[PDB]
């Protein structure tokens, strides 16, 4: 698990994503998309942005990355205590988006670029092995119902 230091640092880092949760969304979505295209392929509604330009003026694709980014908040401020939140967001994803765990591996790494990016020097190394941590939680214990739902 974390730690009680760990989880403040984890929700500490998680206000700057609070004041402007649409900007972060977008770029964690567009960090995804560009690095990893079948990401987007998943999206039937994002698949006809061709161009990182198209994917920053689409309005939709920033409020996409608010509710992606409320949800998985609202997670973390559980601090680990999220199996409601989870299960049945884990069998959305596995049973209805189809999206291998290894997307969330790489949308983990997305949210870290992307705090880095935005907040260059306010993001020291405690704050980044916290957070770190706390996403290698979420996607462990979706892995974990991904592995009863036999989608592995």
């Amino acid at each position: 698990g974390l730690s009680d230091g760990e989880w403040q640092q984890v929700l500490n880092v998680w206000g700057k994503v609070e004041a402007d949760i649409a900007g972060h969304g977008q770029e964690v979505l567009i960090r995804l998309f560009t690095g990893h295209p079948e990401t987007l392929e998943k999206f039937d509604k994002f698949k006809h942005l061709k161009t990182e330009a198209e994917m920053k003026a689409s309005e939709d694709l920033k409020k996409h990355g608010t509710v992606v980014l409320t949800a998985l908040g609202g997670i973390l401020k559980k601090k680990g205590h999220h199996e409601a939140e989870l299960k049945p967001l884990a069998q959305s994803h596995a049973t209805k988006h189809k999206i291998p765990i290894k997307y969330l591996e790489f949308i983990s790494d997305a949210i870290i670029h992307v705090l880095h990016s935005k907040h260059p020097g306010d993001f020291g190394a405690d704050a980044q092995g916290a957070m770190t941590k706390a996403l290698e939680l979420f996607r462990n214990d979706i892995a974990a119902k991904y592995k009863e739902l036999g989608f592995q």
